[PDB]
């Protein structure tokens, strides 16, 4: 599933960084029973940067274990090296997870050209349906929708994670590819928005801890009634916000862990622990929220 | 050692993507004969990017095998997650290395805590002198003159590579280090300013193929003479901006196939082979530099 | 009247930059039967900043007699010293305009609350409506949307002209704003798109060379039918870029002279002709549009 | 001259918003007696934005008065038309300024031909030498070098004021451009660094209020003695940046007037009073600089 609201989920650490079974099951116990409509297993949120590809492999495992077929799992898979992506990609080809999760090239700033062959290489090479993520402020680069449009033409490019926050690009690209291509958001403040300008859905951080407000306020939107799904982006506003006070996710696995949700909030270096400030400030925004 | 002209080295390939040792003896000798300072391998410039770790710690050995102590050798050792960055750091540890270059942490976005615990931990991990290396647009993040204040106080950090092309940050950082802490510049055409404002060198991309007149403009430059250096640097000043007209190291490779200094000037996805117009464009760039 | 579609007219000059009235004329007759809203005399398409403040009564009074009462004029008024904004609407009270459209104050750089009292102080000393207009890129300053919510509650303050392009702008103002406050683009480029999110109209450059499918484009955005209106859109979004290849109104000048509308394309220093390579692009874009 | 430290002045104002003569003959020995070198008289610090033009001139005409010959006075005469600044221009001919600080057209965003035209035709209206202002932030214009090369050919062009703070434009310049043009910092934080890559002086909004150590500063560059310089330069640094914590010169003002310079702080709206935070933050800028 690639519409409606896709959590993109925190991977709950014990006190030595390593992941905590009990702590996820919980969290995809309570996705199940919120009407989330699927899992982004080690994205950006899920701390993707710090973990060996064996981890990341074990996590994603994991969840579908834990899963058992009750919520999709769609997997990150983006690298910065053409042939670790396609190597990254073959580890989860029959795993079961339903797609793929691939961040534009970080660090080396590939043309567009480049990444035009960047990803039609990963898709080439697996069998799985493949979202492009974009997202700039992250990454150095930009994926322009004229890109996008040549990449979509490839048979399992499905869909694309835009996270520039720059609400012009959704109907650039709607323009350019057909009408079966999925939209996301991957910025929650702007995700409303980005949905009545013709998006699709949301890959969100929000969602890991108001999953059950955002799959309606998702639901809303794709009926088209976009003032009462408003309501709801309003009260989720402050989170929207302060779940990025300090980096992502130290603010929301925090959330989760304020919220019973996760055993500790425990993260991997260079991510240091929530300030006291910013535990403040996500406090309020949580109360705001409705959720304690 | 680090001051001077230091060279950003390309990784020269064979035709399959691997490097090639004639070719890379080639460029070691070229750089002795020229009066280079050091030679940094693996950095950005030489596609950091899109080698594995075990094809990064070849790289570097060769190098150092072929510089046979003729011109010291920085190894590139960043990481985004601390725990890869003290396992590449720890490679090389009794290497013949004589300093690492450890870029922030890209992609993720840490704190300027989170930096500041990452390269704190590198530095324990290591007797190596590190150079801290900063570059927004690549990687999302600022390390700004603060913290490389607080970071400067580690015995073993020495310096910084600043390329942010923002000559504020040249006497920003030096009123909060000490007067052995090494500024060296990031930014080939701002360089000759930034060492008129303090800074000691440049860890250069144009000195990969204009090795003899960028250390000639530095030695100028440490000597107070500025004049003489920024005719230097006018010749090369269209290398300076043209070495990125593609993404680098697309254009620098090129460059130094046609002066005959390496085999091919190929490279690993994403980064793909210079256009017709950005070969045009680099060579009225060699010929107004005189080399070509 | 304060949505649809509504110009942001040229003011036509002949060969020594003196206002033409034949052009005005035949401009005027051309929206008044292309089903345009409202035109806005002496904005910034209509060089506000070249003509002093009695060329710009002049012009105001002089569309106002050739409207005949056929269409609303909407004159600009807006300075960058608060004094001069209120004497200038002065001359506006009781001359059949119907409001006016008030530019943050450039160059000085106010602070939101000096942008406030500016306001707040123009909106007391006038019983005409009051149109807001936020143009960051030209102004140097920018009025927030919680700014706007705290002018809103002046109850000639009317609405606003929203020019950063921006698209969350809508939103942001609109929960802070009443349901009578109009919300307007003042970006020809993301108009369509920020009527969609709540948008009520548009302050159009494009409206002035294609007025009847911008007037057409914008009922159906207020009746619904966006996938209508993009039609328009998608053959309009050409000129939409284009009449910006060089500076506004530089580009719709010379197209309004191509089609016939005016009888020249002069303006006053600093705008200086339009070159031969924006001729060509401006051209393309009306063949585009089905304009010639 | 055009040389050292320059002080953009304070157009002082009583509880009225109109020239305070008592206060302004208070700076003006002031500035005397501590060595700065020149004055500029109504630019942007001195409330352009906010006098008429015949208020203006009578500021400019009761300074030269004032001056009385001991210190050389500068005239803004910028304007965004190009006929009313050659109006603007033509008032000072023959008064006994020694020549006018003339800023980019703002708003109008003209194109680097417009900006080439508009000085030009000034220039030519005038036996005055004009400096030329670049202040993208303020203008929504940005004068390039090439630009400034082409004009620096005009007689009577004679240096510019580079307000950007991107020291990267001075060696830009200094390379187009004959020895005897003059380069200006616009950026007082940056201004010491932009001396030391070649820059003539500074016209400065710090000299309103530390007139003796800017022009010791200045001195101490002009002679190559930057660590000296530098030591200055640090005393300053709080001031440099929070005499810009509300809009310049609301900080400035109230600065003065703490040091018992001017009678009162007030402004023209929209510029407002300093708010008590910002009094806070200033009046310890003051305490570090030793001022107080
Ligand atoms: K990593
Ligand atoms: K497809
Ligand atoms: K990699
Ligand atoms: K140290
Ligand atoms: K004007
Ligand atoms: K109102
Ligand atoms: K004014
Ligand atoms: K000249």
């Amino acid at each position: 599933m690639f519409t409606g609201s896709i959590v993109a989920i925190v991977t709950p650490m014990d006190e030595k960084g390593n992941v905590c079974r009990a702590s996820l099951k919980k969290l995809i116990d309570y996705h199940v029973a919120s009407g989330t409509s699927a899992i982004v297993s080690v994205g950006t949120t899920g701390e993707f940067a710090t973990l060996n590809h064996d981890e990341h492999a074990d996590v994603v495992m994991m969840t579908l274990d834990l899963a058992d077929g009750r919520i999709p799992v769609i997997a990150g898979t983006g690298a910065n090296a053409t042939a670790e992506a396609i190597s990254l990609t073959q580890r989860f080809n029959d795993s079961g997870i339903v797609g793929c999760l691939t961040v534009t090239p970080y660090y080396n700033r590939p043309s567009q050209e480049g990444l035009y062959q960047h990803f039609k290489a990963i898709a080439e090479h697996t069998d799985l349906p493949q979202i492009l993520y974009n997202v700039p402020s992250r990454t150095g680069c930009d994926l322009l929708p004229e890109t996008v449009g040549r990449l979509a033409k490839v048979k399992n490019i499905i869909g694309i994670k835009e996270a520039t926050g720059n609400l012009t690009r959704v109907n650039q690209i709607k323009e350019l590819v057909s009408d079966d291509f999925v939209l996301l958001s991957g910025d929650d403040a702007s995700a409303l928005d980005f949905m009545q300008l013709g998006g699709h859905g949301v890959i969100s951080v929000t969602a890991n801890v108001a999953a059950r407000d955002m799959a309606q306020m998702c639901k809303l939107a794709a009926e088209g009634h976009f003032a009462e799904a408003r309501v709801i982006n309003q009260r989720l506003m402050p989170l929207h916000n302060k779940l990025f006070v300090e980096p992502n996710p130290i603010p929301v696995k925090w959330a989760c862990k304020e919220l019973g949700l996760v055993a500790t909030d425990t993260l991997r270096l260079p991510m240091t622990p929530i300030t006291d400030s910013g535990r403040e400030t996500v406090r309020a925004a949580l109360k705001h929220a409705g959720l304690l």
